[PDB]
Order: structure tokens, then C-alpha cells, then sequence
């Protein structure tokens, strides 16, 4: 699924460090974005939690995506879930970083 490509939290061409820089401006736990990683089937969620910037790998495989041991039908479904449920300790994805 390519629905994530038009979402305000999704960035097609953003490195790890570029993402960190973006997350520096308004340092708030819960800030996040998603970026394509260098591998063809890989994404990263970059977010602020407990005062730190963290990166979480998401793998696309066939028709689903995987975060840890949790499978979702799509990247948009995954992010929607973790906007309403904790991703990292108690922190949800709260504040999407766009531009």
C-alpha cells in the first residue's frame, strides 16, 4: 500500500540525521515522523520519547508491515494504531513533524 506516501508524517527522502535535526526544533516527547530507510523494504519511525530521539525500524514484507512482532496491513494502519496506543513505554505518537 502506498497511502502513507501522502501522509503529513511521511518523508520520502530524509536521512536519520536529517530527521533528528527536524525533531530538535520543538523538543517534545511524542513528536514523530516516518522515513524511508536505505533498504528497499524498510522504514523508520523517528520520535522523541523520555527526552531522547529514538528510531524504530518497520519492515515491509509482501502485503503487510511489521514492527517488532506486531503485524499490520499497512504503514498507515500501524501509525494510526500507535497514535492511540503506546509505542515506547507510555508514549504514543502524538505530534507529527511535516515541514
Amino acid at each position: 500500500s502506498h497511502m502513507h506516501e501522502s501522509k503529513e508524517w511521511y518523508h520520502a527522502s530524509l536521512t536519520r540525521a536529517q530527521a533528528e535535526h527536524m525533531l530538535m526544533r520543538v523538543p517534545r516527547d511524542g513528536a514523530f515522523l516516518v522515513r524511508k530507510r536505505n533498504e528497499p523494504n524498510s522504514y523508520a519511525i523517528s520520535f522523541r520519547a523520555e527526552g531522547k530521539i529514538k528510531h524504530c525500524r518497520v519492515q515491509q514484507e509482501g502485503q503487510t508491515v511489521m514492527l517488532g512482532n506486531s503485524e499490520f496491513d499497512s504503514l498507515v494502519d500501524l501509525i494510526s494504531y500507535y497514535e492511540k496506543h503506546p509505542l515506547y513505554r507510555k508514549m504514543k505518537l502524538r505530534y507529527p513533524i511535516n515541514e
